[PDB]
């Protein structure tokens, strides 16, 4: 079967881990638990099409850049993940999107811009902020809450549908 290699990035706390971990074992994990680099593999029919998501969770912390490069370099798809309350979290999409095309030498690969946490009511970027960024970028924007599930398979299943027409 067809196997779509999907990259999770963004800031460190944002919601990588719980939104993927929602996505396969459809639980919100609530505990602190940093990544370092994890990989998921699950049989998925998307649009009647039988496939094989293999996901990389990387790690937020800078120290692993190096570690997220090479991995970065294999993906095929990429979901840019910043938390909707937290605005430094939003100004670093800029640098992980920067990077990505750096790694994959492309100035457009398939990616989902992705505000997660959009549970919380103390939010501090507007979605009118962070649609304006992905249309600048030619991309979707889709808000995920890992908690309620909110746009959890919105993201993964619009980001294999991406990789589908590219
Ligand atoms: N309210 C709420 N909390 C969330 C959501 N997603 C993640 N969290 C919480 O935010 C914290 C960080 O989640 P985690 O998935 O570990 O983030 P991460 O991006 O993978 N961090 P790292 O870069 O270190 O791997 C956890 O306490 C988690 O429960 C969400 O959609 N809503
Ligand atoms: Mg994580």
């Amino acid at each position: 079967m067809t196997e779509y290699k999907l990259v999770v990035v963004g800031a460190g706390g944002v919601g990588k881990s719980a939104l993927t971990i929602q996505l396969i074992q459809n639980h919100f994990v609530d505990e602190y638990d940093p990544t370092i680099e994890d990989s998921y593999r699950k049989q998925v029919v998307i649009d009647g099409e039988t496939c094989l998501l293999d996901i990389l969770d990387t790690a937020g912390q800078e120290e692993y850049s190096a570690m997220r490069d090479q991995y970065m370099r294999t993906g095929e798809g990429f979901l840019c993940v910043f938390a909707i309350n937290n605005t430094k979290s939003f100004e670093d999409i800029h640098q992980y999107r920067e990077q990505i095309k750096r790694v994959k030498d492309s100035d457009d690969v398939p990616m989902v811009l992705v505000g997660n946490k959009c549970d919380l009511a103390a939010r501090t970027v507007e979605s009118r902020q962070a649609q304006d960024l992905a249309r600048s970028y030619g991309i979707p924007y889709i808000e995920t809450s890992a908690k309620t599930r909110q746009g959890v398979e919105d993201a993964f299943y619009t980001l294999v549908r991406e990789i589908r027409q590219h």
